[PDB]
């Protein structure tokens, strides 16, 4: 049938829906939902680590170890099936040829395959369906690094969060791993779960994949690997997430022949994300890994940075309030090293602000210096004491999130990037939700009907970010007024640039435009260093984790040096 977007699926009124940030909540829920499985459970990851605990602190000693609880439930009769990205062979990598065999090796009642063979793009939709009845979408893999809570900690000697390989840190510092003395890098992302016949699409997706492999390749034609069948939607599972609400939702996808044997491909996550920018009255806020867009039809082709320009610039024209919030990674995280870090990082620059095709660059020249009052860019960072020292590192942002108007989210595991977005390119998965009960709110000072699920998301992130978690929330209230942009948003992001930037004089900043300036720069003393009494004086002011996207970075190398579209 034809579906809204184009999608492979329709829309599911009043579908039960949860969101989660950060994987703390999500991996605790997930394990409580398999737990509870009868019949199945399907996973799809990019990287999955079979010994990384679900719950956290480690209690019941192995009960939570992933490996542990599938092999538990497969023991009870539930049929396993998992489908991972295989990596190319010079890759150091995923490990999936080891991750399949220890996986195969726990129960028979597991299957795993891999894809593609390369004898190319990826899989990366993140992805868990128990009893094709509760679904998992998000960007968080079952993999190490991923799990984290609210306060995105630097630290863990007492190995009390992060039990040996699962504490790393995937931040480039090889300009020109060891917990005692560099920090973790903190994994800051968004996850969803839906129900019902919500989440027999997933299922379905996840079965057009397995099947297509399981015919495509010889070792998967035996009857070992069970051909799979969807629940008739005639037709649930003793276990409703908690803290869930009911919401409009869709589920969208990036597809193609080659990922999931249709002949036409699918972008619908695309559309989607360029529909809600178009429609949205009042502002967007994005969390995203990546940042590359802004279409020539040449070298870079999704709609997403010029929907986001012409969306500010029709607000302009009718003399509109209206905000665009972007959070992205201060740096490009590396899981070729210094060269594919310099492309990703030229791609990103030119969406932001590099070229007059640039997302500055349109706004400029058609609101010339007006463009402050409409959109600010962001990256996360924090600090901590690492035995003695002070020690800072980024937050990554793996998200992939964008909320309009606190009453419509997408949450999935696409980047903005074409990889994700043309749908030929890498397989994902994202899911659409739109609110149907409102709460009474405020925007712009005046009364609002505010969306449970869109809004209750939106101040979760912002009082992350912001640093309001456990604090009276009044002045994070308003996503849109002169108040709080100006006077929260902006400001935090500005006070905590500038603090980090005196204490530590941190990679990336704003001074830095060529990488011989960066070997001496990093060679001065660093106040962090010299005199820590009045350095963690001046942290003492930080508050939250956001902070300014310095614009200048390696402005005058050209970051790059492998064809154009591995990176973009
Ligand atoms: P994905 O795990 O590369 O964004």
């Amino acid at each position: 049938k034809d579906h809204r977007f184009g999608s492979y699926a329709a829309i599911q009124e009043n579908a039960l829906a949860k969101w989660y940030v950060n994987a703390k909540g999500y991996f605790e829920d997930v394990a409580n939902a398999m737990e509870e499985a009868n019949e199945e459970i399907f996973i799809t990851d990019w990287w999955l680590s079979p010994e990384i605990f679900l719950k956290r602190p480690v209690v019941e000693g192995n009960r939570w170890r992933l490996d542990c609880i599938l092999k538990r439930k497969a023991q009870q009769g539930v049929r396993i099936f998992i489908m991972l990205y295989k990596e190319v062979e010079l890759a150091l990598g995923i490990n999936s040829e080891y991750t399949k065999r220890t996986l195969m090796r726990l129960h028979p009642n597991i299957k795993v395959m891999r894809h593609p063979d390369h004898v190319l793009w990826a899989h990366h939709e993140k992805l868990v369906i128990i009893d094709q009845s509760v679904a998992f979408v998000g960007g968080i893999d079952l993999a190490y690094g991923r799990w984290d809570d609210n306060e995105h900690r630097l630290t863990d000697v007492g190995s009390v969060f992060w039990h040996g390989k699962d504490y790393c840190n995937f931040v480039f510092k090889d300009w020109v791993i060891d917990r005692y003395s560099t920090p973790r890098m903190p994994w800051h992302d968004i996850a969803s779960a839906v129900h019902g016949k919500a989440a027999r699409d997933v299922a379905r997706h996840f079965i057009q994949r397995w099947n297509f492999t399981k015919i495509m390749k010889s070792k998967y034609r035996s009857l070992s690997y069970p051909f799979l069948l969807p629940k008739s939607q005639t037709t649930e599972l003793r276990y409703q997430v908690p803290g869930s609400v009911h919401a409009n939702v869709q589920l969208l996808r990036s597809a193609a022949d080659w990922s999931a044997g249709i002949k036409y491909h699918e972008e619908s996550i695309h559309a989607a994300y360029v529909h809600v920018i178009e429609n949205s009255r009042h502002y967007i806020y994005i969390e995203n890994q990546f940042f590359i867009s802004c279409a020539d039809d040449k070298v870079v082709f999704n709609k997403i940075g010029d929907a986001i320009a012409q969306r500010i610039l029709k607000a302009h024209r009718e003399n509109q309030k209206y905000r665009v919030y972007v959070v992205i990674p201060l740096l490009p995280g590396f899981e070729g090293g210094g060269n594919a870090l310099q492309a990703i990082m030229h791609f990103n620059y030119r969406t932001m602000c590099r070229g007059e095709n640039s997302i500055l660059g349109q706004l400029k020249a058609e609101l010339g210096n007006q463009w402050i009052n409409y959109i600010s860019f962001c990256g996360l960072r924090t600090h901590a004491e690492l035995e003695g020292n002070l020690v800072t590192e980024l937050i990554y942002v793996h998200s992939k999130l964008l909320i309009a108007d606190d009453n419509t989210v997408i949450i999935g595991s696409a980047n903005i990037n074409d990889r994700s977005m043309l749908g030929k390119r890498d397989s994902e998965m994202a899911v659409i939700v739109q609110d149907t009960e409102t709460v009474p709110s405020v925007m712009d000072g005046k009364e609002y009907q505010a969306g449970r699920f869109a809004r209750g998301l939106r101040l979760q992130c912002f009082r992350v970010v912001l640093g309001y978690l456990d604090d009276p929330s009044e002045d994070i209230q308003d996503p849109v007024s002169d108040k709080f942009f100006k006077e929260v948003w902006v400001s935090t992001a500005a006070r905590n640039a500038t603090i980090y930037d005196k204490v530590f004089r941190c990679l990336p900043n704003d001074e830095v435009h060529n990488l011989i300036q960066l070997r001496d720069f990093i060679n001065k003393p660093v106040l962090a260093k010299e005199d820590p009494i009045r350095a963690e004086e001046e942290l003492k002011k930080i508050r939250g984790f956001l902070v300014q996207f310095p614009f200048y970075f390696l402005s005058e190398e050209s970051l790059l040096p492998v064809p154009m579209e591995v990176w973009t």
